[PDB]
């Protein structure tokens, strides 16, 4: 039950406990999630076919080099010094370091930071290099450590695992049904947008979900009938853990006042 | 309704009563989930264009066959006999057989098991073959008996039967009434989408659940804003017997926790 | 209210006024109804393309003949003659013929029966030809003498008729908003979609609705931005008066429970 | 707040301010409703391809001459005539000008005419004129003064800016994600319809809020199984905060009586 004896760690952790307390504080949240839009913006412009065509060596997405003559490169080694920055000063300042990994928040930026440290150790299956370069994106959720509404949508999201799971569950079910329904009722004609029932897996998806896309759709009278059913189906099936889910974020949503 | 007096009768029912009542209960359980799931991938694979059509005979979709040389066809004798010996292990324990269905998953069981006898029947008048292919999708509704959110489904939809109704009459009676209104606004012209009312059953359908397909618009003044109506009484038709549904359910949730 | 007190009426009245009265009124009930759902049927079949070719066609829209060779000639006026019958025996049990104007059900049957007869007696100055073409399809609500769920439709769509009215004058307003928004965004194209702002209504209308067809889209920038904020505002504004509407529904659907 | 003790400013005030105090009172808020019906109808008819290429008449909105001898125009000038009267004589009834910043009614019209005196002075280079053509459509919730279903509205927009700011950050968050996720599963294809991550936010918007265009849609595995995705979450994160602000507009409803 000692006390830590640092003295400094503990005292920045209270100072930065409370960022409406002082200004140096809510300053530096202010630069934190405007470091965080300007890498959101870079990242999402980056893409562009103007700047893309002239950017292994070529399947990660970016070419190492000391000069950095690409803005691009540079704006998001900027970005990375910055987070990298911020995690080191809250991990080297966090009173409970046994205790350091209870924040979601920290998870996310652990996550984060684990594929640069194991492309390092690598480098010395093809899936996992497109699903890495797809977790890049996520440095948006590391918006929840600021906004009180996110962490309000991660909450829900926690406390409703079991409606969202019925959720997926109820659509499946559904999908595979009608899938499976409108490619027999369509089998007999040469016309027939659907070839298999997991190419009207798509179609069965954006009609329950009733959204609608036209690129599939039935043309035989059996196969509207079920498009017709779909939707309906659609509509109820999806119509019955929302309000559960929506119970949820409205307690945690209200539970501060 | 003397007791069977026979002292192991009891035993048999008790022994049945309590699925939870062991490890190898559950052992049992997690492979017949995992049996119909593979069945049901199985099933949903039969249909790509890479194995039905690079192997009457197309009518019927399957070739029963001693050699048994498909695998596809393999696998769904495989399914079909653990489904067979599920049902003989639990039906020779009934003494009373004839009330003995009076639940419906047994129904569920027994006719998925229908395709088989009907096989060997038409083995030794043209719908029966095409609704026996369908309704061998229905294995999955098997899942119910391991699943507890979707018995829940189930009894929302059995105390919802009036409400259901109420929404397909509403929707039936809207359908037909858009429908004549936007035949007869694009009547007189030779470009029209809509040639009948029944082909324009179809977009008052998926306009009324505002779903949306494209492949059938209005192209005139009068079309259009029957189509404005058709959206807004949609909306508000769906929308008045989905509350009690949803309260069906929630109630038929709650009860369970 | 008050009985008749002429002792003879009463009797006919509760003949045809209460069909769980007695068997005969059921099995008269029960006519009634599969007459009108055969002159649905009838009037839906008559416009496909098989039988409407092949039937003054356009002032008149039926040929009358002794033979009468064609079923839908036939089937309608056996609907008629049946309609027509109905009406005169209930017409003559009503004593107050001067308050016959109040009851809205009387008025709907009465202005259903009014085309055929009416046109027939003026047969032997131009949009009253079109009204009651288009008036024609409206025997559809004669179900709702049937029906209890229909009349609960109609008892909430009259206590809800200022909440609805808020609901199409939200509509207005936004999509005049929005349509003028996205034709001034893309109105320097030559590929653009919205050639003015009437037509750029219908845009609006499908988008607010979240219906969404593809055939007239936004391709600028300022456009799809529009667009976008068409979609969440339409949301918006169709939520806010279907819940009190919804409400009025389930007071009038549980009242009668 | 005191009254201007002048004796003739109050008159007009009641006149102009309580359309049920008395029958003149009313017949004036009949006539300026009606003018503003008539002004947008003629702003949008304004617009169509009859008119306005049979009148630049489109960068400025107006056709500048010396006669002036089209009716239209004077029909134009004669709304704005009757607009500047009705404001005129309100502005005469305003006894504190000092108090500008308790009254916010006197907040918003300054604010909406500061746009007219910058056109005045500009009266006697390229974004400002568009701005202004785009800001004249504006007049259209001059209609709320009148309507109290639509103060109702504003009232709820007013008392709903958290709920609706998070709504918009969780579809913002929710379009990044879902565009990156889209753009990279179908980024190895040559047929791909979407080039790039901003070119992607359209497709997530009209998926998200479930509407579906059809325009641009995922042809790949992945890019679908990401649009399945897109759609229930769009449903999950609309269904979120719409609660809340339809209960703020029913209380505001509610609070009349």
């Amino acid at each position: 039950r000692p006390l830590p004896e640092n003295e400094f760690q503990r005292q920045v952790w209270l100072l930065f406990e409370y960022p409406e307390s002082s200004g140096p504080a809510r300053i530096i949240a202010i630069v934190s999630v405007m470091v965080i839009l300007i890498s959101i913006v870079s990242f999402c412009l980056e893409t562009l076919p103007i700047f893309r065509d002239e950017n292994s060596q070529s399947t990660i997405g970016y070419q190492q080099s000391t000069s950095f003559t690409d803005p691009f490169f540079i704006v998001e080694t900027l970005c990375i010094i910055w987070f990298s920055f911020e995690f080191l000063v809250r991990f080297f300042a966090c009173p409970s370091k046994a205790g350091f990994f209870t924040n979601i928040m920290n998870i996310i930026d652990i996550v984060a930071i684990i594929p640069y440290f194991i492309t390092l150790g690598t480098e010395l299956s093809l899936a996992i290099l497109r699903v890495i370069r797809l977790v890049r994106v996520f440095r948006i959720f590391k918006l929840s450590r600021h906004s009180k509404g996110l962490q309000i949508l991660g909450q829900t999201l926690k406390a409703s695992m079991r409606e969202l799971g019925l959720l997926i569950f109820f659509l499946f079910i559904g999908v595979i049904l009608f899938s499976s329904a409108v490619y027999f009722a369509e089998a007999d004609e040469r016309d027939s947008q659907f070839p298999s029932i997991p190419d009207a897996f798509w179609w069965a998806v954006v009609s329950m979900t009733t959204v609608g896309y036209g690129d599939m759709v039935p043309t035989t009278i059996g196969g509207k009938i079920v498009g017709s059913l779909c939707a309906i189906a659609g509509v109820l099936t999806i119509a019955l853990p929302v309000p559960v889910i929506v119970s949820n974020f409205n307690y945690f949503y209200h539970r501060e006042t």
